[PDB]
């Protein structure tokens, strides 16, 4: 009926809106306040952080329009779906403030005569900022699971598509004196991740170089690739793919790093079958993206199916909680 | 709620989204009509036949399925049950992704007082213009044909404050042969794409431009040819003469300056008041939202009747608009 499709499509105009508010709430703080006092004042807040009110009061109605607050006269208390919206709240995040300008040029970023060079814009500081929750909320867990049954006590781990430095730093707190080595292809990654590690204190035992895990033979370290016994890589591992590239890949890092013995892989997978009307948060976005970015994205069945031939066997293998179809490979 | 209502409400605002963004890009891609025509197309011929990546139309469609806007079936995707609803407001999607989608991305940058001074937000203003054709003609025709059919008189000469396309002139010449008519806008893109337009239809004898902010009429030096003007017209802009005092200036300033002028037409979508958070009907939150980031005015139903007799103009008859927020036409004298 008529009625239905209006109020229907009314709420995917809406929930467009809520989508956005969700990230920018987060980053704002008001989530973490409302999830430590279930409410808030709206003035109050604007006053406290210093925002614009009448933009504040929309931010919260968007909120409030699909059901994740609600309104009551000056103040704004949690709704029904603020648990879960919060929970995923990164994913939100990387949605809107880090890939938003993909989605936006669809007209764009689809036609084939377009898509030479630059063809579409991420926003790298944004999506940095939501990796960061997105890698401690969902892969945490297994991560550490994986460390905790390694059989072994690592002495120095290489750390693929190292980012911020930070899951090499958390690596070092477990282990005290292991030496840490971060690959990144971005230079921009190994000085933040530079200036993270001194002022942590880390210096002398973490260090960083640039260059591409996909030609990691390539990839001149001072001859430390050779002492690493750990190997990590999370959330990266699909630009190994396609499989032929995916599994030369693999040969390499098992021929550059003859003495790791665990290298746990994780990240998120392509899904198989899910109908459309139930795809689960992050799962459309994630495979969309890549689909429009032009990137390759494996299912979890052809990662199983490449480790024989790259070289390595999987030895464990952890399901994530809630993250599209993510895992945790430990592969040796 | 259980949680498992509520994962799924959460997906569905997530699944929104995308769905969303791929409305208006259905429709500037050709998808909508196509699908409007067959009811059913098929996914690899339409992306052959516009040589589009097939995978990330694969996506777009799965987007729309996603929330019900189509179904996909093997190879075909199929209208679905929110279809004409969609459809019907595509134009609105359009404009709050693809025209103003970077002002709501950039929110946790926007809403800092500390940033709020020179560019510090960022539209689309080519996309912004494609759905605002549309928009124009879907929403506020109706109430304007309707005002244009009961004026009481045979215009000679017509003058259209913000006239963008040139495509309200060009209309009414149509209706109106030999009327003449006179555009004024502010861009220079807008006076010339319009000049182009009106050119290329024929009309470039009967239809004029010239740049102008209709906000200080008075500084426009146009020639006495505001003289000979019997209706003014005023469609999606008036919202920007606002606020309170410098609105009754500027109405003040266009009486004075269109003395000739029997009716003004002005229409305009308007700030809602007290609508239920969970009742919000499409388009009403982007506007206000985004003209609240912007810091722009946005007047509501009230203040605009309450304004017209200070700045020198009688209301005679108003029209409600089906729905565009609440959105109305004024037929002043
Ligand atoms: N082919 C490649 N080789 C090395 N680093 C890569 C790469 N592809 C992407 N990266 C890096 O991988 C990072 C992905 S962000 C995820 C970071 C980190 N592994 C974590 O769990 O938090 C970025 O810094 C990017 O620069
Ligand atoms: N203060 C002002 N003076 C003159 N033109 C203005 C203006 N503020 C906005 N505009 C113009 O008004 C147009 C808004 S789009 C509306 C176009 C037209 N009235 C229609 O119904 O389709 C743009 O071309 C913009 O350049
Ligand atoms: C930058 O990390 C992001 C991510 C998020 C979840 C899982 C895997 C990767 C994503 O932009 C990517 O690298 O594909
Ligand atoms: C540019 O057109 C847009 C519009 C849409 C509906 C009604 C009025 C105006 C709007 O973004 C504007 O405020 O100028
Ligand atoms: O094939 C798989 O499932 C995984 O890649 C790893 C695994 C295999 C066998 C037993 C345990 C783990
Ligand atoms: O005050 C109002 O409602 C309108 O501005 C115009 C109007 C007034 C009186 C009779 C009809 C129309
Ligand atoms: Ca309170
Ligand atoms: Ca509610
Ligand atoms: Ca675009
Ligand atoms: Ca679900
Ligand atoms: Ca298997
Ligand atoms: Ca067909
Ligand atoms: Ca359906
Ligand atoms: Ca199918
Ligand atoms: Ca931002
Ligand atoms: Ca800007
Ligand atoms: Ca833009
Ligand atoms: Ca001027
Ligand atoms: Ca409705
Ligand atoms: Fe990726
Ligand atoms: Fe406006």
């Amino acid at each position: 009926s008529e009625a239905q499709a209006r109020r229907a499509v009314a709420d995917i105009f809406n929930s467009t809106l809520a989508s956005s508010a969700i990230g920018a709430a987060w980053e704002l703080g008001a989530l973490d306040e409302l999830r430590e006092n279930g409410k808030l004042d709206v003035s109050d807040f604007a006053v406290r952080h210093d925002l614009h009110e009448p933009a504040v009061v929309g931010m919260f109605t968007a909120l409030a329009s699909v059901g994740i607050v609600r309104r009551e006269g000056a103040t704004v208390v949690v709704g029904p779906y603020f648990d879960e919206a919060n929970h995923h709240r990164s994913l939100f995040h990387w949605l809107n403030q880090g890939s938003g300008e993909l989605f936006r040029r669809m007209p764009q970023v689809l036609p084939n005569e377009n898509r030479t060079g630059k063809f579409y814009q991420l926003d790298a500081g944004a999506i940095s900022y939501a990796c960061r929750e997105i890698s401690e909320r969902y892969f945490d867990p297994a991560f550490w699971a994986a460390v905790d049954g390694l059989g072994y006590t690592p002495t120095t781990v290489a750390d693929l598509g190292s980012g911020s430095g930070e899951r090499l730093i958390q690596i070092a707190r477990r282990f005290p004196g292991v030496r840490g080595l971060g690959v990144d292809i971005a230079d921009g990654a190994i000085a933040m991740a530079e200036k993270e590690v001194a002022a942590k204190g880390f210096g002398d035992q973490i260090s960083f170089v640039r260059g591409d895990a996909r030609t990691i033979d390539q990839v001149s370290a001072r001859g430390e690739f050779a002492e690493v016994d750990l190997l990590t890589c999370f959330m990266m591992g699909h630009a190994f793919w396609p499989r032929e590239n995916c599994v030369q890949t693999l040969r390499k890092l098992r021929a550059a790093f003859p003495n790791v013995r665990r290298f746990l892989l994780g990240d998120a997978t392509r899904t198989v079958g899910i109908p459309d009307r139930e795809l689960p948060v992050f799962t459309l976005g994630f495979e969309f993206g890549h689909d429009m970015m032009g990137e390759y994205l494996p299912t979890l069945d052809e990662w199983d199916g490449v480790f024989e031939e790259g070289g390595w066997r999987c030895v464990k293998k952890h399901a994530i909680d809630s993250l599209s179809v993510s895992v945790v490979f430990e592969l040796e």
